[PDB]
């Protein structure tokens, strides 16, 4: 497992990390109180279906809940009150074992923290900021979903629990908390939360001071529409917006330019997402997924959350294409382990590894047929991939003596190795 910086000192820690996200949105409601005791369980086997790292839910104690009609939620992690580790995934013994026993098995492990905000108003809590010390961003003037003085970002809906993360003693606050995660809950990086809600240059400055060589990604879901018509990005494409955001935090950052491709432009546009970008410096600090916590649907309750989900029509194509692409790939729990293409996706992790795809590899697509059809060039082998498409033969389109190594989907997903 190589270990380096980018080009660009972009933590994305080697440029070979495939990512297992580890849950869903309905967890806590699922199997409460008993993740970390799956997890621990699972270890074994995700280290065996070809993962490097896991992404775990905030490890924050969080017993928060909310109802808007039929639709409730709250204790997921993202409006924890405590650094406390006794939350609704199991206990802190629970999720030192399940940290361990990934670990042991060779799979990092990295959390998902929420410094933006925190839930003000829970009466019992070890995390008491009174009001009047800038330690809150309404302890300023807040206009709108701008940067005030005591916070440098946007805020999460009424800003009323956003945190100012810029005074010294937030910031402090997190960043011995980072510290206190690597050394006694194994973390290898981690997953920044509502990264819109305060500075690019912080989460820099949390991973210099923390843990400046592990792995990082920074979840931006904010279009050009959502930035004031002044601002450059307000007419920016997708990616010059997440690629600027990860300029400055030093850090991967989730492919929203390729989510927003796969949910409004046809499979050729897949093209676009940032992993497909001919600059290295560009591809290479994407972080690919199909569907998250957010964006898809989640069993049990409400069918979760699925703002942006994409449809089944298009799963084993979205998969076959971020797990043959540049840029970092993730999978998502469910599609993994609960709905079935676990044995899809294994085999398709074995092609990415047997080819030598990485982060920086290079990707060229063909004009000349119909779907996404691309050349991808690994370390080891040269990748045909050819999805929705009327491609007779990988020879039309690549030099080279070619194996089939998929073929799924009447043909609609065919990948073949040089
Ligand atoms: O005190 C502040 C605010 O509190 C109240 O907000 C509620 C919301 O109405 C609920 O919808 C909910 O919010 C969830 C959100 O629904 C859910 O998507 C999740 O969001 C994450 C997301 O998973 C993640 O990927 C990331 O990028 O950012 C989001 C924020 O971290 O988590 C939210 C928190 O549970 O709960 C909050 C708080 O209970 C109140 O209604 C507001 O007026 C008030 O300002
Ligand atoms: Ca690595
Ligand atoms: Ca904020």
């Amino acid at each position: 497992d190589q270990a380096g910086k980018s080009p660009n000192a972009v933590r994305y820690h080697g440029g070979d990390e495939i990512i297992l996200q580890g849950f869903h949105w309905n967890v806590v409601r699922e199997a409460p109180n008993d993740w970390y005791n799956i997890l621990r369980q699972q270890a074994a086997t995700i280290a065996a279906d070809g993962f490097s790292a896991i992404w775990m839910p905030v490890p924050w104690r969080d017993f928060s809940s909310w109802s808007d009609g039929s639709k409730s939620g709250g204790g997921e992690g993202y409006f924890w009150h405590d650094f406390n580790k006794n939350g609704r995934y199991g206990s802190d013994a629970q999720l030192r074992q399940a940290a361990s026993a990934l670990g042991g098995a060779g799979v990092k492990v990295l959390y998902d923290v929420v410094p933006n905000h925190m839930n003000r108003g829970y009466p019992d809590k070890e995390i008491n900021l009174p009001a009047g010390q800038g330690f809150w961003r309404n302890d300023c003037a807040d206009p709108g979903n701008y940067p005030n003085d005591c916070d440098d970002g946007d805020r999460f809906i009424g800003g009323d629990a956003d945190l100012n993360t810029g005074h010294p003693q937030v910031y402090g606050m997190f960043r011995d908390e980072f510290t206190n995660l690597r050394s006694q809950y194994g973390a290898g990086g981690f997953r920044f939360d509502f990264v819109r809600g305060y500075a690019p240059e912080r989460v820099n400055s949390w991973m210099t001071d923390s843990a400046d060589n592990s792995f990082c990604v920074g979840q931006l879901w904010k279009g050009p529409s959502e930035y004031p018509n002044w601002d450059w990005r307000n007419t920016a494409s997708w990616q010059q917006i997440i690629k600027d955001w990860s300029d400055r935090a030093k850090c991967p950052v989730f492919d929203f330019a390729l989510k927003e491709r796969m949910q409004n432009g046809s499979i050729a546009d897949w093209k676009h997402g940032l992993n497909g970008n001919p600059d290295p410096r560009w591809r290479e600090v994407a972080v690919t997924f199909v569907d998250n916590h957010d964006t898809g649907y989640s069993p049990g309750q409400n069918g979760g959350q699925h703002h942006w989900a994409l449809q089944d029509g298009l799963i084993r194509q979205a998969y076959a294409y971020i797990l043959t692409s540049p840029g970092t790939p993730v999978v998502y729990w469910d599609h993994m382990y609960d709905w079935g293409y676990g044995d899809f996706i294994r085999q398709l992790i074995q092609v990415r590894r047997a080819a030598g795809v990485r982060a920086d590899s290079a990707i060229s697509f063909h004009s000349g047929y119909s779907g996404l059809v691309a050349t991808v060039s690994g370390s080891q082998q040269t990748l045909v991939v050819a999805l929705n498409s009327d491609l007779g033969n990988p020879g039309q389109v690549a030099s080279g003596s070619f194996s089939e190594a998929v073929n799924a989907s009447n043909g609609q997903v065919r990948v073949w190795r040089s």
